[PDB]
């Protein structure tokens, strides 16, 4: 799982524990082991909502299965509510786009988790 | 729907009222109210396009819905023409992903537009 | 196709040349011809991989086509290796997203890379 956010928030504002806070919040949301996440966090981007410039965030998150209507309102939820509470973005000013990633699509140490055939 | 612009070009060349008429541009192309629309410009990107470093752009837009043969081909000529007057690259230096997005990959609000 | 490498590894570790070798390595792995080539390079990112701001990269690779189970295993083995040989990153602490694009979803000069319908 991997899970990025881009915002307009400036690097200051950013905690310090919260790409931390993200793995530990999305293993557990996910249940995957914190091992295997990565959370990359891109303050003080020239950003638009809604025509606004005030604090938005555009997200993604990606995973190889454990996406769907009623998981993605849970991490929503979750995720949403982290942005408020740390960065300070209301909720409505933040998008998340989820992606189910296929196995075979996932590059990792050399090669990919598609391992079952050739 | 949501357009973001990665480019080599220097912020400074980025003329003020960019992000606006991307976003009024969009609201009309894709026919989505101006209140949906977010815009993201990323300048004094490091990148080549075709081994060369002259000015480029790596571009996306997703929307759910309003993504197809046509319409993608109409997005095109209103986002390149946008990029080659007010940022001065050449059209044929500019690529765009497009994305159809289902309603329930895309959260915002505590939820997503499933719901 | 184009390439993209965030990475926290800072910017005057990338070595001359980087995106150059990444341009003709594409090329040749692609069979597509280097004036197709895109690669964008994104230094000193506030990321973690596993919970650990040691070296990692979070990559992407769209092609039209050319995707697939044993050409994704080739193309991570390609870029883990010089993404390893070049900024020093672990492979383990590499993620690569594929995507297989549609041709009539990828923009280019005013138009798509559908032209049929
Ligand atoms: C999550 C993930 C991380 C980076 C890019 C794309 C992804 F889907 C993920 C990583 C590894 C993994 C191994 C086995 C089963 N599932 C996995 C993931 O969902
Ligand atoms: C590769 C490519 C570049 C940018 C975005 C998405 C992509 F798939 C690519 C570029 C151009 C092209 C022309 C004809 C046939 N295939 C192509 C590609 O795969
Ligand atoms: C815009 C949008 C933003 C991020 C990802 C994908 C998108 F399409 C958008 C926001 C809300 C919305 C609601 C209903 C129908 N379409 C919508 C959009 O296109």
């Amino acid at each position: 799982p991997m899970f990025i956010v881009n915002t307009n928030v400036p690097r200051a504002s950013v905690p310090d524990g919260f790409l931390s806070e993200l793995t530990q919040q999305l293993a557990q949301a996910t249940g995957k082991p914190p091992q295997y996440i990565a959370v990359h966090v891109v303050p003080d981007q020239l950003m638009a909502f809604g025509g606004s410039s005030e604090p938005c965030a555009l997200c993604s998150l990606h995973s190889i299965g454990k996406i769907g209507g009623a998981q993605n309102r849970s991490y929503s939820k979750l995720l949403c509510g982290l942005l408020a509470e740390r960065l300070r973005i209301s909720p409505d000013r933040v998008y998340i786009n989820y992606y189910d990633m296929n196995a075979a699509n996932v590059g990792w140490n050399n090669s990919t988790f598609a391992l079952e055939h050739h």
